[PDB]
């Protein structure tokens, strides 16, 4: 009686709507474009087929067959149940920050409703002597009429919160909590329409886009090989690391999905299915924001190199500052915002679901509790947002979008690839594939899982830590203890597996032989261990593929 999925539909819709998230969109044709362009899908297209499909696979498959969240699939390697919580952290901490953006969204939306956009020019209360009409109107409006960013000093300096952001972040906290609060049969009807608006609003801007001035000339300039920037150590790592980002691997909301799913389902099509849809939508999104961009350098004279921003100042600044200059402009901002509101809804509640469902779980007194967790969980989550709607920010949000999320992920990934590939075995992972579908995996997935993934993922562990810069918002610089402050939070993160593996050993009775045996064996394989035959403790074991 574990709620299965209403309908099948229900689930790809959830995870698709996860996968597709704000970066979706502006992230991939940026790095195309940086990275030599059409050339730079080599690198990218190698890495995914060798790395990204069999973690998807792995963790489709793993959800699935053992019908628990994050933490409780670890029965098949019971030393090994920090990871679950270091993900559920990491879902916790993405989560503290990333319903700021949907309220800033929100705010833009309900600034739009009028017959003139306050961003057009500078005339206002909120606008310094020097302009453009000198930074520009649009910027000056963001940062300086919303994020009253320039009544801050630094990280130091914050400020008591705005209302006119608390009043958004409320109305967040309540479509949040009200979208999960009685589990997957009411969130499996809400992504019906939060999936399926971006697509609608994309068709549209598009079709608008590809008919200015000057929109060819910048899409030239996104699709346009080299095939000598190959011979660069820079381009690979970019696409490793945009590879291990991009999937949602690492959150534990792959796992929590799967579990609602049937026992004898097809995971490998529907996980097929989910991949090449997410990783064309990013390619097909990429058409409308270089025709945006061609048009703004046509019109103002400068290369594209210029207008090409990155961050929230492309969306909240560039692009409401071309629509503003298009004939019924009011109603193409309306529609953008909403677009913006509704693409970041569904990987802001996967997360939550993520966190619930892990946490559930564990605790069974939690149970038929489902209300009250979750309220006791958005109420958290909106106390510890508080601090991002201050006078400063800004600075909270950088700093916690870089160490947040970010070689604390790849750890946990590549923990549990160990976990599964060699603790418990590609052959029993085989075999349970085989009981749960029709079909075992072949060589290829089976050699994927052992050998080719764990090294990728240790190398971009070692790349990632050894090239590191700090954070920088402007022409701020973040003092040392905001560095210390990030360096804490990654490590509190990633310190979850030592610290339950010390406790789990310490736990167990016996000497050190049955502590172990009882440590690495599956819970399954109980019989086995008590008559004392494991299979860990021989050399035939881990050298078998
Ligand atoms: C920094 O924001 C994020 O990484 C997104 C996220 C948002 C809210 C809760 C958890 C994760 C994920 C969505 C899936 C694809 C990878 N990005
Ligand atoms: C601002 O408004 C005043 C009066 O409405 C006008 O004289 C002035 O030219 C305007 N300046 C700009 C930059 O809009
Ligand atoms: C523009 O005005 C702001 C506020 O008065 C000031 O801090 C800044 O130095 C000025 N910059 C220029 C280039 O005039
Ligand atoms: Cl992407
Ligand atoms: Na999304
Ligand atoms: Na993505």
């Amino acid at each position: 009686d574990r709620e299965t999925w209403g309908k099948k539909v229900d689930f790809l819709l959830s995870v698709i709507g996860f996968a597709v998230d704000l970066a979706n969109v502006w992230r991939f044709p940026y790095l195309c474009y940086k990275n030599g362009g059409g050339a730079f899908l080599v690198p990218y297209l190698l890495f995914m087929v060798i790395a990204g499909m069999p973690l998807f696979y792995m963790e489709l498959a793993l959800g699935q067959f053992n019908r628990e969240g994050a933490a409780g699939v670890w029965k098949i390697c019971p030393i090994l149940k920090g990871v679950g919580f270091t993900v559920i952290l990491i879902s916790l901490y993405v989560g503290f920050f990333y319903n700021v953006i949907i309220a800033w969204a929100l705010h833009y939306l309900f600034s739009s409703f009028t017959t003139e956009l306050p961003w057009i020019h500078c005339n206002n209360s909120w606008n310094s002597p020097n302009c453009s009409d000198g930074t520009t109107p649009a910027a000056e409006y963001f940062e300086r009429g919303v994020l009253h960013l320039h009544q801050s000093h630094g990280i130091d300096d914050l400020g008591p919160p705005r209302w006119q952001l608390t009043a958004c972040l409320v109305l967040v906290i309540v479509l949040l909590y009200f979208s999960l609060w009685k589990g997957v049969k009411t969130s499996g009807k809400v992504v019906w329409i939060t999936a399926t608006m971006p697509y609608v609003v994309l068709t549209a801007l598009l079709l608008r886009g590809v008919t200015l001035p000057g929109a060819i000339d910048g899409i030239r300039a996104y699709l346009s090989v080299d095939f000598y920037r190959l011979c660069e150590a820079s381009v690979w790592i970019d696409a490793a690391t945009q590879v291990c980002f991009s999937l949602g691997v690492g959150f534990g909301v792959l796992i929590a999905f799967s579990s609602y799913n049937k026992f004898t389902n097809n995971c490998y099509r529907d996980a097929i299915v989910t991949t090449s849809i997410n990783s064309l939508t990013s390619f097909s999104s990429g058409f409308v924001v270089f025709s945006f961009l061609g048009y703004m350098a046509q019109k103002h004279s400068v290369p594209i190199g210029d207008v090409a921003k990155d961050g929230p100042g492309l969306i909240f600044i560039i692009y409401p500052e071309a629509i503003a200059t298009l004939p019924l402009s009011s109603a193409w901002a309306v529609v953008f915002f909403i677009m913006l509101l509704t693409l970041g809804i569904d990987s802001a509640m996967g997360g939550m679901e993520s966190v619930i469902t892990g946490l559930i779980d564990e605790f069974q007194l939690l149970h038929r509790h489902r209300e009250l967790f979750t309220l006791f969980i958005v109420l958290a989550t909106f106390l510890l947002s508080l601090f991002c709607v201050t006078n400063g920010g800004i600075y909270v949000f950088t700093l916690l979008d870089h160490f947040a999320a970010g070689t604390s992920i790849l750890f946990g990934v590549l923990i549990e690839a160990i976990g599964v590939a060699w603790f418990y075995g590609v052959g029993q992972f085989s075999d349970d594939i085989q009981q749960m579908t029709g079909q075992r995996p072949s060589l290829y997935w089976r050699l994927c899982w052992k050998l080719v993934s764990p090294c990728f993922l240790l190398f971009v562990v070692v790349v990632s830590i050894v090239t590191f810069r700090p954070p920088h918002y402007g022409a701020y610089i973040f003092p040392d203890w905001a560095n210390a402050l990030g360096w804490v939070i990654a490590t509190s993160s990633m310190a979850m597996v030592p610290i339950y593996a010390a406790y789990k050993f310490c736990s167990l009775p016996g000497s050190f032989r049955e502590k172990l045996a009882y440590a690495i064996a599956p819970e399954k394989d109980r019989e086995l261990v008590d008559r004392g035959e494991v299979r860990q403790f021989t050399l035939r074991h881990w050298l078998k593929v």
